Parts: C-alpha cells; sequence; structure tokens
C-alpha cells in the first residue's frame, strides 16, 4: 500500500475511478453526482496497492481548518486497512498546508472508525454531501 498526491492524468482518473465505485456502483447515487464544483480547489489523495487504486479522499483549507472529504475505500478492501492510510497522508498533507485542525465529513456507519483515530461528533445532525448520509466530525 502507498499513498499518493494525485496531480497528473492517470492519478486523479484513479482517483475518481474509486469515488465512483463507492458513491455510484455500492450506492445507488446517479452517475455523475459524485463530483462536485470544489474539485479544482481540493488536493486529492490516492492509495494504491502495486498499480490498483484501492482508495482516495480529499482536502481543502477552510476557516483555518483542514476539511476532510469524500474518504472511500471500496468493499473488497474494507479490511485491508487503506482507511487509516488514507486519513494520515490527509492529515498530513492538510497539516503542510498550513491548516489548523481537522473538520471531516464521515459516512454515518463510519463514525465508529473515526472515534478511533481521535475525531468527535460535532454536530448530531445528519446531512447528504454527496446523496448520501454523513455526520461532520473534529480533530484538534
Amino acid at each position: 500500500m502507498k499513498a499518493v498526491i494525485a496531480k497528473n492524468e492517470e492519478q486523479l482518473k484513479d482517483a475518481f475511478y474509486v469515488r465512483e465505485e463507492v458513491f455510484v456502483k455500492e450506492q445507488n447515487v446517479p452517475a455523475e453526482e459524485e463530483i462536485d464544483e470544489l474539485e479544482n480547489e481540493s488536493e486529492h489523495i490516492v492509495v494504491y496497492d502495486g498499480e490498483k487504486p484501492v482508495g482516495a479522499g480529499r482536502w481543502r483549507m477552510k476557516d483555518g481548518y483542514g476539511k476532510l472529504e469524500r474518504i472511500c475505500v471500496l468493499k473488497s478492501h474494507r479490511s485491508a486497512g487503506v482507511g487509516g492510510i488514507i486519513m494520515k497522508a490527509l492529515e498530513k498533507a492538510a497539516a503542510d498546508g498550513g491548516a489548523s485542525g481537522f473538520i471531516l465529513n464521515a459516512q454515518t456507519q463510519a463514525v465508529p472508525f473515526y472515534k478511533k483515530h481521535g475525531y468527535r461528533v460535532l454536530s448530531e445532525k445528519e446531512f447528504l454531501d454527496a446523496g448520501i448520509p454523513h455526520l461532520q466530525m473534529m480533530k484538534d
């Protein structure tokens, strides 16, 4: 497993292939409702196992905090430890970017995992991110 900041054509293509896998193929989100108007303002990370992309996520600076979003790990690799690798890579990149604290949009079912990594629920109100139920968490 190797995490990389996706900047070129093939790396970014792999990042969005992984996001399509989780939001569209696994969930039922319509074709491209998974992509928003903030992609060019965000930094993307992809995790590879050999040449196969097995994880992806993004972050951007927001009010001094590093905002982590759309952390995607397909079913086939849920017990492979890709989750901790993406999170750590994102936090690292955000920190280097001059971020102060982290705010995360987590899929409701993934909340337990994030608590294991120092995250606390910021609000009990659930919201749809890409048509999917999420909760917002924070880490100082």
